[PDB]
């Protein structure tokens, strides 16, 4: 992934925009965990 793109634990490149967005973009769903949002 590029230097400006966040990496999920599986290697998926997801923009920095899509944190706590409501959408399970990362396969493990760690970015969308309710406790950390
Ligand atoms: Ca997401």
């Amino acid at each position: 992934c590029a230097e400006s793109d966040f990496v999920c634990n599986n290697g998926q490149c997801v923009p920095s925009r899509w944190k706590c967005d409501g959408d399970p973009d990362c396969e493990d769903g760690s970015d969308e965990s309710p406790e950390q949002c």
